[PDB]
């Protein structure tokens, strides 16, 4: 993966092979994202989920939001990627997280970015003071966070006012990836992402964790990519084998612009690369990629 990572650098082609994806990338329609009605719940008028892998919500009147279902089925994983929450899609969130069993919600943005709204404060900041979705009949309570220098995990009780039931989802929040950026280094990420497999979040006996950023696809197509990439890795007999172009076009079957930039594509790269090292059974890899990432500053 390196060799063919290392004749791109100095081809200079990361631009030339990121184009490529995007003329080779799946066209299928959006015609409920595009209804009249659905025009308040689409952050952006150019990203919308596809009919085919949609989320439905499970309520009579509307069940458009704008999420989609990724499926890659030889790694075994799903993932929902979805925008960032609109002020009244934020019901529908959590009734998506609700229905869909999710225990984990993986946000790589910020609210604000760059003095830009870029989603809406969805959950609640303080302990105190707890948010209710009267329309999805849902309230959702902070139980703590343990904030870190470029990430904070939170704990959230998800509760369905009607039967009572509670829920414990855990929040994981990347507050340093700028928009049509890439994280700080592999380190940074690769810490990231283990801490979301560690906790259990990602398990086939739970819904599928809900990853978001902005817009739903170049941030958290990077996220999902590598993830993936890897647990291909360590499935197949041969490692080297995983075609991460191919598997990026499969991704992109289920919801457009997966991966906004030649340096994503490239950055995801190097987080493969690098994390391969802990699938080949390198154990030193992963205290180094915390110290790399100086989480506890
Ligand atoms: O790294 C990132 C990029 C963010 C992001 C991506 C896309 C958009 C949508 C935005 N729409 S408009 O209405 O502001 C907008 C801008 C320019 C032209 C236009 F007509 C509308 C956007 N779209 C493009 C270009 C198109 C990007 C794209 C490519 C394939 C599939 C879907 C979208 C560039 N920014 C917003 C944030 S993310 O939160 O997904 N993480």
């Amino acid at each position: 993966m390196e060799k063919e990572f290392e004749q791109i650098d100095k081809s200079g082609s990361w631009a030339a092979i990121y184009q490529d994806i995007r003329h080779e990338a799946s066209d299928f329609p959006c015609r409920v994202a595009k209804l009249p009605k659905n025009k308040n719940r689409n952050r952006y008028r150019d990203v919308s989920p596809f009919d085919h892998s949609r989320i439905k919500l499970h309520q009579e009147d509307n069940d458009y939001i704008n999420a989609s279902l990724i499926k890659m089925e030889e790694a075994q994983r799903s993932y929902i990627l979805t925008q960032g929450p609109l002020p009244n899609t934020c019901g529908h969130f959590w009734e998506m997280v609700w229905e869909q069993k999710s225990r984990g919600v993986v946000m790589l943005n910020r609210v604000m970015e760059k003095g830009s709204l870029k989603c809406a404060q969805y959950w609640p900041q303080k302990e105190e003071k707890e948010m209710i979705f009267e329309d999805t009949n849902l309230k959702l309570t902070l139980i703590s966070e343990d904030i870190k220098s470029y990430y904070t995990v939170r704990q959230l009780e998800l509760e369905n006012l009607t039967t009572q039931e509670t829920r414990e989802i855990l929040h994981f929040h990347y507050t340093t990836w700028p928009d049509f950026g890439v994280p700080e280094s592999p380190a940074s990420f690769l810490n990231f992402l283990f801490k979301v497999r560690e906790s259990g979040s990602l398990s086939p006996e739970h819904g599928p964790v809900v990853v978001h950023c902005s817009a739903g696809i170049g941030r958290s197509g990077t996220f999902c990519l590598a993830d993936t990439c890897l647990l291909l890795m360590d499935k197949r007999k041969d490692p080297s084998s995983v075609d991460i172009k191919k598997v990026l076009l499969e991704m992109r079957k289920f919801r457009m612009g997966l991966i906004q930039t030649a340096d994503q594509l490239r950055f995801s790269y190097l987080a493969v690369i690098e994390g391969a090292k802990f699938i080949m059974g390198d154990s030193s890899v992963q205290d180094q990629w915390k110290e790399l990432s100086h989480e506890d500053l």
